[PDB]
């Protein structure tokens, strides 16, 4: 009841990228219109995180800090949760107005890890995750990475994972046992994934000068300041099982 009636009632609605359909796609307007979603969800991602129960017992510094490292996954958990109700995971689905077929994975020179993420994105299907599991999933992932020195306060932290752990929990509640694993082996599986968005981005970031890639304000900055210290292994990603 009171959990899941949170988790639902804050859950964030449609998001549209803006993007232009009528002109031929291409590298730079793919990328250029990813980049404008990418932006519009992380002002939703931010709204929702903060009414998350009990999120505000974190260290304000520490809020904003988890909401920037873990964006990346978000994103990638939602959009594979879109992808799978709506276009049964055939194509991904990131915004009603920008969805990816394999010309445009190709054109984005994403195509490896949008076959990733089209993955991530069919397990739903083949382990039939729930809504409400879903959900829980999509919660604990934001409390999935934290820097290796640890936050301002780690133990409200580690106290609000261990929670959000319990939830899940009871939402599974020997089956219980194996959909415990075969979930959290989920949540593990989209750490890798979002590594190499984060590789791919920064990278882009860099050049978008060069290609024409048009980077939003908020993200220029996540992008710049936050992802480095991932890429440079000063954040990393807490695992359920050892990879
Ligand atoms: C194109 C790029 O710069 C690299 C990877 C992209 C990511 C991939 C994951 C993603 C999922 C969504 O549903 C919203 C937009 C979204 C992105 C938007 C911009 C990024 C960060």
């Amino acid at each position: 009841p009171i959990f899941l009636n949170v988790l639902e009632a804050i859950e964030p609605g449609v998001v549209c990228a803006g993007h232009d359909n009528n002109q031929p796609d291409s590298f730079a307007a793919l990328l250029s219109s990813l980049n404008e979603l990418g932006e519009r969800q992380l002002v939703h991602v931010v709204k929702w995180a903060k009414a998350l129960p009990g999120f505000r017992n974190l260290h304000v510094d520490d809020q904003m800090a988890v909401i920037q490292y873990s964006w990346m996954g978000l994103m990638v958990f939602a959009m594979g949760w879109r992808s799978f109700t709506n276009v049964n995971s055939r194509m991904l689905y990131f915004a009603p107005d920008l969805v990816f077929n394999e010309y445009r994975m190709h054109k984005s020179r994403m195509y490896s890890q949008c076959v990733r993420m089209r993955h991530l994105s069919q397990e739903f299907g083949w382990l039939q995750i729930t809504p409400q599991e879903f959900l829980c999933m999509k919660a604990l992932l934001l409390f999935s990475i934290i820097p290796v020195d640890g936050l301002k306060n780690q133990k409200f932290f580690d106290e609000l994972r261990m929670n959000y752990i319990k939830e899940l929990d009871r939402i599974i509640a020997t089956s219980c046992s194996r959909r415990f694993y075969q979930l959290t082996k989920l949540l593990d599986s989209v750490q890798p994934i979002a590594r190499e968005l984060h590789q791919f981005t920064f990278d882009l970031l860099i050049k978008s000068h060069m290609v024409s890639v048009d980077f939003p304000e908020m993200m220029a900055e996540i992008i710049s300041v936050q992802v480095p210290k991932i890429l440079s292994g000063k954040v990393k990603p807490i695992y359920f099982h050892t990879q």
